[PDB]
DNA sequence: CCCCACCCCCTTTAGTACTTATGCCTGGTTATAGATACATTGAAACCCCTTTTATAGGCGCCTTTTTTTTTT
């Protein structure tokens, strides 16, 4: 069946983002480790790497502010709570059947339930308190073998983690849980050859633009999307 | 170091008011089928042509004659 490589990708906090992360005490600070430009660049690189392989990729964001900043910047479709049934089905049908559209962004509305589509790669932008078990379930529902029976791994799960933030605490936990569940698991601190790609936020000024936008957000913007 | 108090959260479900689509029925004029106005080519139906020899009324129409009225 699907043979899944699980990885955490540890990304340093940009010093400007780390500065504010410390100073801010309300849940607003979650947005600084979520939008950290090193983490965005890692996500962007992984989408490029996998799209070159014609893999299908779902990127999960539990936070709507982040869902849009990522998807719109990377020019990928996104689905969340207010997305109409018609537009949602357009996007899912595109993901499933149109070879030009192989990456989509989905929020907490994905699990569960509408029918999560199948993919070969699942990237989680964030990690939080506290459901290790909902993560493995979603991984299981989404990931299908890329049709590479010879290969060691034919599907891929990545969880992006910001260093020096509360995100890391969730890591020793996730690693233990996933391996105990029978998964191959590793920690990636440096993505081989990100410097051969043209990724966003190469300049301090572009990072500062995003930083201003994050600082303008409120504690409400840093809550997970809730849905019943 | 231990106990008590305060702060922040997610749980999902029940209310009636408000908006959108479907069925409702309703006022023009347009598209159909056949007959009417009628007009078509077709045909049949119609009177018309050749005269005679006698009888004797009525018929209408002609130019010349006589009488009456008008004007000078």
């Amino acid at each position: 069946i699907a043979n899944v490589q699980c990885a955490e990708v540890w990304c340093p906090m940009t010093a400007e983002f780390y500065q504010e992360y410390l100073r801010e005490t309300a849940r607003k600070r979650m947005l600084l480790y979520i939008m950290n430009p090193t983490k965005f660049q890692a996500c962007q690189f992984l989408i490029q790497y996998h799209e070159r392989r014609g893999d299908k990729i779902i990127v999960f964001s539990d936070n709507v502010y982040a869902l849009q900043e990522y998807a719109l910047k990377m020019g990928k479709p996104f689905i969340y709570g207010s997305t109409p049934q018609q537009e949602r089905m357009n996007i899912l049908q595109n993901f499933q059947y149109n070879d030009q559209i192989n990456t989509i962004f989905l929020s907490k509305v994905g699990d569960t339930s509408i029918d999560l589509p199948e993919a070969t790669c699942l990237i989680q932008i964030s990690s939080h308190y506290g459901s290790r078990r909902q993560e493995a379930q979603r991984l299981g529902r989404i990931l299908r073998a890329k049709r590479r029976n010879d290969e060691g791994f034919n599907a891929f799960f990545y969880s992006l983690v910001s260093k020096d933030t509360q995100e890391m605490y969730y890591s020793t936990k996730r690693q233990a849980f996933l391996v105990d569940q029978g998964y191959a698991f590793k920690v990636i601190t440096h993505l081989h050859g990100m410097e051969n790609p043209n990724l966003a936020y190469a300049s301090p000024r572009e990072r500062r633009e995003l930083l201003q936008e994050v600082l303008a957000g409120i504690e409400v913007d840093a809550d997970n999307s809730v849905g019943r």
